[PDB]
């Protein structure tokens, strides 16, 4: 019985988890970073404990050691039966979004485009879309395909950074947090919605969650489903009703890491919580959910409908499969075993 300290990514994250901590009566308790890069350094220095991450961040923190502990679940049709804290995670289908009226824009087209990334280093915002991208090309220059674009955490003054827009006062300029205003699958999906670029690397989810009133957002509220098109790696266009056929790869369910030596403790205390705070948690919606952040996505995905045990203990090379695991080594080839910190 300790306390478990969070490592939340930003101003935004760490207001939403102070809220967490007063309520859980300081169970958890928290630790702030500017990037997750930082609180992955954090948790390695026994600073903090955990944090969910993205496919591509567990990358960086199994290569330092740190291991899956629980995964993001959400509603499925499978496995009808089972409850949801030990059914096996689908993962979720990256794509690549524009606007239906930007005709004539395919997968083969993209070159000297304006593109919007969830943020480097991430799954379908970056690893997934790039890789293709270097191997089609036979290239390393990735920074040299997309005239200008949005990818948090890139060099501000290069061209990956150029359609990004800071915060409310012009600020933090392409960091990868939410004070950046088009960090994230919300902000990256901003980025295409507001037509500052062409396309969108997000998930399939991204599209059906912001549009057709399922957002009140000033920005989402009069998007249409049907005004957007999916682009197949065949180079065609389709509708975004027909992801499973239209989709760039299947993309692990992102997941909570902790150092290995906490992993135990990290779920035991993850466990209770989500039974209190969780989608149908004793103190949610009454109190405090700790799945809801108003579309922003803040600590957990706000589509996750709990957090799942793992079984089959799976090491972080298991976890996120040797499809994707060899897809981001050779992509880092690019800009080989050891702790990058
Ligand atoms: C997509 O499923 C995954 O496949 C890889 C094989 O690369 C396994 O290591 C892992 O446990 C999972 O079953
Ligand atoms: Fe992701
Ligand atoms: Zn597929
Ligand atoms: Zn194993």
């Amino acid at each position: 019985y300790t306390r478990v300290v969070w490592c939340a990514v930003g101003p935004e994250e760490q207001k939403k988890c102070q809220q967490w901590s007063q309520q859980s009566g300081q169970n958890v308790t928290c630790a702030t970073a500017s990037t997750t890069d930082d609180c992955i350094v954090l948790v390695l220095k026994g600073e903090a404990d955990a944090l969910n991450l993205d496919g591509g961040y567990i990358y960086t923190a199994g290569k330092c050691g740190l291991v899956p502990v629980l995964a993001e679940n959400r509603k499925s049709s499978k496995h009808s039966s089972l409850d949801c804290v030990l059914r096996p995670t689908e993962g979720y289908l990256a794509v690549a979004v524009v606007k239906k009226a930007n005709e004539g824009l395919t997968w083969n087209s993209l070159k000297d485009k304006k593109s919007c990334h969830t943020a480097v280093d991430r799954t379908a915002g970056w690893n997934i879309p790039m890789g293709l991208i270097v191997n089609q090309t036979g290239s390393c220059a990735f920074d040299e395909f997309f005239s200008q674009s949005c990818a948090p955490g890139a060099d501000p003054k290069s061209r990956l950074c150029a359609l990004c827009a800071g915060d409310d006062q012009g600020l933090d300029k392409c960091v990868p947090n939410s004070k950046e205003k088009y960090y994230g699958y919300t902000g990256a999906f901003r980025c295409l919605a507001e037509d500052v670029g062409d396309v969108a690397f997000v998930k399939n989810d991204t599209v059906w969650e912001n549009t057709n009133g399922e957002s009140t957002a000033d920005w989402a509220k009069n998007l249409k489903r049907e005004d957007f098109r999916l682009l197949c790696l065949d180079g065609t266009r389709k509708p975004v009703t027909e992801a499973q056929s239209c989709h760039l790869a299947v993309a692990p369910n992102h997941a909570v890491v902790s150092r290995s030596d906490r992993a135990a403790h990290v779920e035991q205390v993850l466990l209770h919580q989500q039974a209190l705070f969780g989608k149908n948690g004793k103190n949610c919606p009454d109190k405090f959910c700790l799945f809801k952040s108003e579309t922003k996505n803040l600590l957990f995905n706000d589509n996750t409908e709990c957090l799942a045990k793992l079984g089959g203990r799976p090491t972080y090379e298991e976890y996120l499969g040797t499809e994707y695991v060899t897809a981001i080594a050779n992509l880092k080839k690019c800009s080989l075993e050891a702790c990058a910190f």
